[PDB]
Parts: structure tokens; C-alpha cells; sequence
């Protein structure tokens, strides 16, 4: 989530200078978290912009690439093949 937040700060580095993060713990990404609300001020429908900052979408998976199960479920399912064909036709 710190990587994503630093990406977001980088995107809007023109409007405001991003603070240093060098030599800093993974928990202290809260400074970047705080400054992105400041950057959000400078432009429309900010609700979605702020939501990705304060409440980042995240989905932890105990298993490891998991992908094979999804592939098998897609191939076995009739609809799944129907949906793929509909998308690509």
C-alpha cells in the first residue's frame, strides 16, 4: 500500500512537492497518506480520489500463485466459455 501511495504522490508531484521517504519504515507511509489529502485539494469528484487513499482496495490471499483453480473453474463452466466467446465476438 505504501508503493501504491508513492505512485499516487508521484502522479501529482507537479502540484505539490512530495515529502522524502528515504530511510523510513514501512509503517511511516502515513506521512505520504496525509499529504495526499493535501494534494487532493489542488480536482472534481474527489470522493473516488480520496477513497483510494484512505481506504485502499486490498485483497489478501493465503494461497500462492490459486491461478490454476480459477483457470479450471473457467474452463469447466459452460457459461464461462460462453462469456469469453461473447466478449471476444
Amino acid at each position: 500500500v505504501a508503493r501504491k501511495l508513492s505512485l499516487l504522490a508521484i502522479i501529482w508531484a507537479n502540484y505539490n512537492y512530495p515529502p522524502k521517504v528515504k530511510g523510513m519504515s514501512p509503517e511511516d507511509k502515513c506521512q505520504a497518506l496525509t499529504t495526499h489529502l493535501l494534494q487532493t485539494v489542488e480536482q472534481i469528484e474527489k470522493t473516488n480520489i480520496r477513497r483510494m487513499i484512505i481506504e485502499p482496495k486490498l485483497t489478501a490471499y493465503p494461497s500462492n500463485l490459486l491461478s490454476r483453480k480459477l483457470l479450471n473453474a473457467i474452463r469447466d463452466s459452460e457459461e464461462g466459455q460462453f462469456l469469453i466467446a461473447s466478449y471476444y465476438n
